[PDB]
């Protein structure tokens, strides 16, 4: 219950080349939690890019959760649910099966044991170094205010 609010996505593991060449260009994600019920919640992120900030929704229902949408799976790895998460998603877009860690952290300043345990879940993945992008802050791509109707 604990979890609803505000996070942000502060680092991320992959080994595509896709993200091998871009993750330099990769900047910290903010999100948005919110529940509904007991088994489905929906994530609002805000993220640079090129082409200005992106802001973007996805629905989840139930450690493991799913989104029909972007064919999407997600797995708690670790979590305190109160400062930081450990993700690891599975997507597949056109057959193709691709996999990324996430780490969520509340504040953009990421805890030292939270970054620990994320790396050595990586590496149990082999995932490498250079496939590990702490993602530096950004200031100008927010989600939005709530507005809830009466």
């Amino acid at each position: 219950s604990e979890v609803a609010g505000k996070w942000y996505i502060v680092a991320l593991a992959s080994n595509t080349d896709f993200f091998l060449a871009e993750k330099g260009k990769m900047k910290m994600v903010m999100a948005r939690i919110s529940f509904l019920g007991e088994d489905e919640l929906e994530v609002s992120y805000a993220a640079p890019s090129p082409k200005g900030c992106r802001k973007w929704e996805t629905t989840f229902k139930k450690e493991v959760y799913y989104s029909e949408e972007a064919e999407k799976t997600v797995e708690v790895l670790d979590t305190d649910y109160k400062s930081y998460a450990v993700i690891f998603a599975t997507r597949v877009k056109d057959g193709r099966t691709l996999h990324m860690m996430r780490l969520y952290s509340r504040s953009r300043e990421v805890s030292p044991t939270a970054m620990a345990i994320f790396r050595k879940l990586a590496r149990e993945r082999n995932y490498t170094d250079e496939m590990v992008a702490v993602l530096p802050s950004q200031a100008a791509c927010s989600v939005d205010e709530v507005l809830v109707p009466r």
